[PDB]
RNA sequence: GUGUAAAAUGUUGCUAGCAUGCUAGUAACGUUUUACGCCC
């Protein structure tokens, strides 16, 4: 090669003052004509001079054929290196920590604390849950007798003559209840109401198949609760419904609510994750998520009646759970009556889970339509050409281009003109004359799997406005980025001749639907939105959709017109890949499931996978049983320590609860509160503006001199506290000038007060979760904003990382990285930050580029809060996860390392007495007071500011 | 949803000699360039 082990050389030269280059000399008459480049090295070390005087054809082909030899034997002097780049990365080690710089008397305190603690270092059987059924005086929810009021006194049959008297006068007076009553009955589940609430009493475990948009969501349970109540003992009943998505559960409960024409709360409530309506204790109807459910289990479901649980095939980890949990409740109590509900699947392998369990049928009304693949859209629009981590193995094959060419003109389309990859205007067009000729209006829909191209497709069709002309092609977005206000508006319908186009995604695969759709676009391209145990990886990437859903789709417009399936796939891909999809709990930490299940002491968790709907991989249940056990939190001989039952009540990962521990032990609860409620809630920063790639003035400025965005939020939770205790109107405007995004930290601020009154049930006095205002625009020090940050530097681990330059860092394990649009540490010039460490919540993108939640980190971490276990090096090297260095002697590291078993029993303390936490044992309060002096941010400078 | 002084395959038109051909002088171009604001 000639583009190689020359570019240092011609730098070499210049630095040996010579700008000399190949200097064409013209040989022979303009018949016999050839050029020759000159070109000379002298190396004075070795006295070897080489040079390049070779004939070429052309001026360049003299440097052409010189360069190339030049390259030859200079290389074979072996005295450069080749290929004469700035090629190949080193992943730069410790150019310079802060390593330790603390004065002698931080020597001395350490000594004395590890010496008046005297800790060594080296220096160089299945139960069951409780049930019952409704009983007077009890209520099922609250897990509690009322023992006052009205019911204490009043049997539950007069409170089934109350419901009764009520529905009887409801269908006297009660109209608009009346036509949603025919609105329910016209819908399709109602023809087979009486036999199913004849089988559900006949049958324990009652599996239903009716087909996705029958409504059966908002209909069962009325029906039950109907069923109950006419036969005079409605009151003798309590039902029960869970549903895997939380914002799907609050629009089934508006949706019941406002068919019941009742207020939410009084019979039909719901308790999403992090909220709570329940209705009145008798008669009632609740609706949740499944972690929601798993919560409440702890007491038991005694006073239900029946559990009419939602989606099944979504075949998520924690139905899975839920399901196997509720065949050995049914077959330990008969009386209890359990409903599978399911759209469209083989409910046959349900069925024999739960013993060949009979299955109830629901025929849906659909209209066959034709489908359209790479033959047609060759035939009339064409359909051939292209566009005019790093590596694996095994063969990618592309069936895009592979088509037999009986078809139309498969390579003349090629030759001339298409896009694929991004849909344009032939699909657009394609679909507009077929409603102008065709005369079919109807919902145009098309599906895409992620947020990002769901932007890059509204901008490619705005700026496309002439066909993006949203005054006569109206365009609808639909996910959960945008507010509910679109989302309604897309449901309200506009007239034809403006067409309606609606983009969404999966969510729009179910719960949604608009009687209006004809048109349906597919790609088979969903989130797969995946984690990775092994190197703590959370891909969003996106690959085939599963053939069932892809039928679903084909299923799922034709209201009334007969229908129009347009699928942009090929031949050999539409009959190739699985029907159904890959189970989400093969690929998933087993850790807090494993913890819930030990809590209820069920047993091993090796026998109830075991006796599972898909046993899980052994590597699964082995990684989530050593992540718990040397994790600290459940005994070797697999005993339940009171930590993981203080974890099982949190609706957070450990990672965060291990450390909700440690909040109130060092002062600083509620900020800890405020941390763990905005890492575990993924949700944004500010109310971003559109078409914005870094932040505003005072997007910035909120983060301060701490210029971390963990503060920024802090301090912005603190100022909207202090304007809630003024009026909202206000508010909305000043914190949107401020930028906030309402919502999110509203949750965040409610997390938080969940969270702390939880601790208070735990034992925790009072006087440690008190306010711990801080300002951000002092540049000082600050003791509970430096133990907060040494608490975050410990929570989110192993997800530090080194910066390098700009937004280039470098993550755990020789990997590059870049900074997230939204944080606040983002800009376009290079600023340097006060500490070169930072730890990032969440990496999202497949490929390791974009990191989330960072906040710059105390140098003084090392080992304190660096891993899992000890870690010791020679030769005068720290070695930190294998991939950060410092330069300490062995022994200060060794010491200030030394202290996990001091912290993991001082977590054991607190968990075992939380009543006396302010009051520790005098060695562990001076534990405590040590380690809030060392880790103040600008501690490891002493002696040496730079 | 990056391009530049650098790498070779190679097309044209077109200027002079060597006896309709051959040789040098290329607007331009993927594919292989040091690097620079670049994360979508
Ligand atoms: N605004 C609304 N008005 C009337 N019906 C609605 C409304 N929103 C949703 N629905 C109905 O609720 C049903 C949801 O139940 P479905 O999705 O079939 O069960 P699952 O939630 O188990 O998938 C849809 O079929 C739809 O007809």
């Amino acid at each position: 090669t000639i583009e190689n082990a020359k570019e240092r050389l011609n730098i070499y030269k210049q630095t040996n003052n010579i700008r000399d280059d190949y200097k064409y000399t013209p040989v022979g008459p303009e018949h016999a004509r050839s050029f020759l480049a000159e070109l000379s090295i002298y190396v004075p070390a070795l006295n070897r001079t080489v040079t390049a005087r070779e004939s070429g054809s052309n001026k360049k082909s003299a440097s052409k054929s010189c360069a190339l030899s030049l390259v030859r034997q200079l290389f074979h002097l072996n005295v450069i290196e080749p290929f004469s780049g700035t090629l190949k990365k080193k992943k730069d080690e410790q150019l310079k920590p802060y390593p330790v710089k603390l004065s002698p008397n931080l020597i001395n305190k350490i000594d004395e604390v590890i010496k008046g603690l005297d800790l060594p270092v080296v220096n160089p059987e299945s139960s069951v849950i409780p049930w019952a059924p409704p009983q007077a005086n009890w209520n099922t929810w609250h897990a509690c007798n009322i023992d006052e009021g009205e019911l204490a006194t009043t049997s539950i049959d007069d409170l089934s003559m109350d419901y009764e008297r009520s529905l009887r006068d409801r269908r006297q007076n009660d109209n608009e209840y009346r036509q949603f009553l025919e609105f329910r009955e016209k819908l399709p589940i109602a023809a087979m109401r009486s036999e199913i609430l004849t089988a559900i009493n006949d049958n324990p475990v009652v599996i239903i198949r009716g087909n996705t948009g029958c409504g059966k969501t908002t209909q069962i349970a009325q029906y039950i609760l109907d069923d109950y109540i006419c036969s005079g003992q409605g009151g003798y009943a309590n039902i029960y419904v869970t549903q895997p998505r939380r914002i799907s559960a609050i629009s089934v409960a508006e949706r019941v609510a406002r068919e019941r024409c009742e207020q939410l709360g009084d019979t039909v409530g719901y308790s999403v994750r992090f909220e709570s309506v329940f209705p009145r204790p008798y008669g009632a109807i609740l609706f949740c998520t499944v972690g929601v459910l798993l919560r409440k289990l702890e007491a038991g479901l005694r006073g239900v009646s029946h559990i009419i649980v939602d989606e099944i095939h979504e075949r998520d980890v924690n139905s899975d759970f839920l399901l196997v949990i509720l065949r050995d409740m049914v077959d330990t109590y008969p009386d209890l009556h359990v409903i599978l509900m399911s759209a469209t699947i083989d409910t046959t392998k349900f069925s024999k889970y739960f013993g060949i369990c009979p299955v109830l049928e629901v025929p849906g009304r659909a209209f066959p339509v034709q489908q359209f693949f790479l033959e047609d859209i060759i035939q009339m629009t064409d359909f051939v050409p292209s566009a005019e981590s790093e590596d694996k193995d095994e063969a990618e094959i592309n069936y895009n281009k592979v088509c037999e060419d009986k078809y139309s003109q498969k390579t003349r389309n090629a030759m001339a003109m298409l896009s694929e990859s991004d849909v344009s205007f032939e699909l657009l067009e394609a679909l507009l004359m077929h409603i102008k000729s065709k005369n079919i209006p109807g919902a145009i829909l098309v599906f895409l799997p992620g947020w990002n191209l769901i932007f890059a497709l509204m901008k490619f069709l705005q700026n496309t406005n002439i066909f993006g002309d949203t005054s006569q092609y109206q365009i609808l977005p639909c996910h959960s980025q945008i507010p509910r206000d679109e989302q309604r508006k897309v449901f309200e319908p506009v007239p034809e001749g403006v067409t309606k186009i609606i983009l969404s995604t999966n969510i729009a695969e179910t719960s949604i639907t608009i009687d209006d759709i004809v048109f349906v676009i597919d790609i088979c391209k969903a989130r797969m939105k995946l984690f990775t145990s092994h190197n703590n990886l959370t891909s969003y990437a996106t690959v085939w959709a599963s053939k069932t859903n892809l039928e679903q789709r084909k299923g799922r417009a034709g209201r009334v017109r007969p229908g129009f399936c347009f699928t942009l796939c090929s031949r050999a891909r539409f009959q190739a890949l699985e029907d159904n999809l890959t189970p989400e709990m093969f690929r998933t930490p087993l850790h807090e499931m494993a913890l819930t299940i030990k809590l209820l002491r069920l047993g091993s968790i090796h026998h109830f996978l075991s006796k599972a709907l898909e046993p899980p991989p052994v590597d699964a249940v082995i990684e989530a049983e050593v992540l718990l056990r040397e994790m600290r939190c459940l005994d070797a001989n697999d005993e339940l320590t009171p930590l993981g039952r203080l974890l099982a009540r949190l609706p957070i990962e450990p990672r965060l609860g291990k450390m909700m521990v440690l909040g109130a032990v060092f002062g600083c609860a509620d900020l800890m509160a405020i941390m763990a409620s905005y890492s575990s809630t993924f949700s944004e920063v500010f109310s971003l503006d559109i078409g914005q790639r870094r932040l505003a003035n005072h997007q910035k400025a909120l983060s301060g001199t701490k210029c971390s965005d963990h503060v920024a939020m802090i301090v912005a939770s603190q100022m909207w506290r202090r304007e809630k205790q003024r009026g909202e109107h206000m508010e909305a405007r000043f914190c949107d000038w401020k930028g906030l995004q309402m919502s999110t930290m509203n949750v965040i601020w409610d997390a938080k007060q969940q969270l702390l009154d939880l601790l208070q049930q735990a034992g925790f006095p009072e006087e440690c979760m008190i306010s711990h205002e801080v300002d951000e625009r002092i540049d000082g020090d600050d003791p509970v904003l430096d133990v907060s940050l040494a608490l975050l530097c410990l929570g989110l681990y192993p997800n530090i990382c080194v910066h390098k330059e700009k937004r280039k860092v470098l993550t755990t394990e020789s990997k590059a990285a870049l900074l997230h649009k939204t944080s606040v540490n983002c800009s376009n010039l290079a600023v340097t930050f006060p500490y070169p460490f930072f730890v990032f919540g969440e990496k999202i993108r497949t490929r390791a580029v974009s990191c989330k939640q960072l906040s710059m980190v105390s140098p003084l971490q090392v080992i304190l809060f660096g891993s899992r276990k000890i870690d010791l090096a020679a030769n005068n090297i720290v070695r930190v996860d294998n991939w950060l260095n410092f330069d300490i002697e062995p022994e200060l590291a060794a010491k200030i390392g030394a202290l996990k078993p001091a912290l993991e029993d001082l977590i054991t303390v607190a968990c075992d007495n939380p009543s006396d936490i302010l009051r520790l044992e005098e060695p562990y309060a001076q534990l405590v007071k040590v380690v809030k002096d060392l880790c103040v941010k600008s501690a490891g400078d002493f002696g040496l500011q730079r």
